């Protein structure tokens, strides 16, 4: 039960204050590589559950990034799950928050939030679409003309543009 600047202030914060020790090493997250997905990009009223994206440079670094994660001062817990799926909650002071974090690699930025907003019905519809262009779109990278290409763009606008179909909102959810 919050309201939109709510959720914002809570993922700016959480985002900038969020640091994991790996090999006795500090691994800050900044926005630089943390884009809000979900609640963020839909900016309702009020909002439940909020989603992140989390661009890994590296999949070792991957499988690496939630050792000893921690927060300055608010709590939290971490989830991993295959294909981009991380869970995790905040706490604090006795409360508690469902953060929904998408593990993508660098390159996987833009068609990360694509599969966040969703619901996969945009991508299914998209899929086909593109299917009838001879496109088609993965997790791992898109196909073309019969050829295996990845997703090199810059934003989900770019990310669009990379499959070659038309842009449109996130809070349109479809």
């Amino acid at each position: 039960m919050l309201t939109l600047i709510q959720g914002k202030k809570i993922v700016n914060h959480l985002r900038s204050r969020l640091a994991f020790e790996y090999n006795g090493q500090l691994i800050k997250i900044l926005s630089k590589n943390i884009v809000a997905v979900g609640s963020l990009r839909r900016e309702e009223k009020m909002l439940n559950d909020v989603d992140l994206l989390i661009i890994v440079p590296e999949k070792k670094l991957l499988k690496h990034v939630l050792p000893n994660i921690r927060i300055k001062g608010l709590s939290f817990s971490v989830k991993v799950c295959g294909e981009r799926k991380c869970v995790l909650f905040i706490e604090w002071e006795k409360k508690t928050y469902q953060l929904d974090l998408f593990t993508a690699l660098a390159e996987e930025k833009p068609y990360a939030i694509f599969h966040f907003t969703g619901p996969v019905s945009y991508l299914i519809r998209i899929r086909a679409a593109l299917k009838k262009k001879n496109y088609k779109l993965n997790q791992y990278g898109l196909f073309k003309n019969q050829t295996l290409v990845p997703l090199k763009i810059t934003t989900e606008k770019e990310l669009i543009k990379e499959l070659g179909f038309t842009y449109r909102i996130p809070k349109k959810r479809l």
